[PDB]
């Protein structure tokens, strides 16, 4: 029995250019873990308490996501690399635009594991593409959700009694269609 | 015992322009479903999440009554002829434009069962006007549902909030007076 | 962010042929329910209680899986294109015929899936093939439960006594080995 | 306020002939509800107990039906006039032509209902017609059951094994589609 270099039991080497990538796939969602909890923050600032309640909820379940894919790593018997994590962006001059970098972070997260995917493929890493299939498919609802949000704002067209209604009802957990 | 056209026991023979007209009156309750459908998915395109579960639900009850109306020909020893169902309309130019729609879809839908009820009235049909007669009072019930959602959608007079707080209400099912 | 053709924001365009071959299958799926209901028609017609009922059942879900399919493009923030409906068989010369008509109907349907598949794999599409993957799972059960019904029928040999006997174990949900 | 011809308070008039066809109809009711008693002891001598359990409880529905007519003339304050009941039909070559005879009973009291209905309608009776029209409604079932009973026993080919599996399920309820 060949020895992982995270020193488990290997049972099938990983291509160290896939390993690279999916270490930077964790960056990714840890830094959309932190962005979410950046949202959150500016959200409360303004007394948009539902919204601060949705993005905490978010910042926690990106992490969770990001860990996820350590324990992955470690079931493939592979070297975890937690990295350096950037600040996330603070500042925004409207909810539509928080909004809009949402919804383009839930974007860039898909995209970043379609690039994982692609290189397991490449590689004929079937374990892979199967470990990532149920997280497309959590991507597309989650996409479908912020699409969602982002265009209920868009809708109140900067109308601070529509943002309070929409805020009411992120608040009571009516964040879907 | 005679045999009816579709095969069964035949207890009283029907006139074939009735027949004509019931079997035309299933398509248009088949094509309101569709257009319920079109709907649902024009409120799901821009967030009215309420509007959509809403048309949703009317595009599955309007089939049903379709399906209702197999059965009687069915029970009444009669052929069924499913027809070619044309496409919906699918463009809008506000929800207002769309409800004014949706309301005469469901005069017309009314309209059509009356031209049955006049037709098995001449031929003394009186199986058919007694079944017709608890539909008829069902579509009494949705112009009056359509006249309040249309009559609500009026008065917000196209503001987002106004819309936003009815989509809530459709949502939370407060769909009549 | 961009905005996709149905108007909400874009995470990421879709090819227009994919977009097509979706349309197109959301078609066939239709038809295939409105073919079901003829099928019921035609059980209901010759007393065959139990298969009607299943026909009924079958042309529902057929339906529920068409929406399912609209739901994927306003999540893909795509235009649907709801589209004429052909009108269905409804004639059939004995059980046996009916069961092979509805065992090549469910094929073909899975024939559909497995063209947009391959179109999806061919643009990289990792959205669609992940969303196509359980559909597929469910046409694998489909196609066996098909198979099943379809021998059974065949089994009995066009004797009336063990028709009945089938029809009353579809009556009672027994639909599957 | 005027007494009627049974001596109660009279609400308005009915015409003699009308009167006397609801009189006629009691005695076709009644004498469909002996009927199906024969049927009954039919089916019991040939040890069919399911029919013989289905048949008795439509002899003790037939003449709750017959009484609701009665019930009816009290209320308009007329007279009722039980008549002499003929002998019923009590010999038949086989179920499929018993099930021919029961069909052809309700179909005929349909046909009578009818003849009342469009009397009442030449004399402008609403309470009548009114009075009618769940009757009518509950006919269309009756005719469809029977329909339906008889066609599945027509199916049978006169086969003793598929009128034994019909015959059980009617004793377990099972006698609609």
């Amino acid at each position: 029995v060949a020895q992982g270099p995270n020193g488990r039991a290997l049972a099938e080497s990983m291509n160290p250019d896939l390993l690279s990538a999916i270490q930077q796939h964790i960056s990714i969602e840890r830094y959309a873990s932190v962005t979410y909890l950046a949202m959150s923050i500016w959200c409360a600032e303004r007394e948009l308490a539902g919204f601060y309640q949705f993005f905490d909820g978010e910042a926690k379940d990106e992490q969770s996501h990001a860990v996820h894919f350590t324990q992955y790593l470690i079931a493939r018997s592979q070297s975890n690399d937690l990295q350096t994590l950037d600040a996330p962006r603070q500042n925004w001059d409207s909810l539509a635009s928080l909004m809009a970098t949402a919804f383009q972070m839930e974007a860039d997260t898909t995209s970043s594991i379609q690039s994982v995917y692609a290189l397991a493929e490449r590689n004929s890493d079937t374990r892979t593409t199967v470990f990532l299939d149920p997280l497309i498919e959590a991507q597309i609802q989650s996409e479908d959700q912020f699409a969602y949000l982002l265009g209920r704002v868009k809708f109140a067209n900067g109308d601070p009694t529509a943002l309070l209604v929409i805020d009411n009802e992120l608040r009571a957990g009516q964040t879907q269609r």
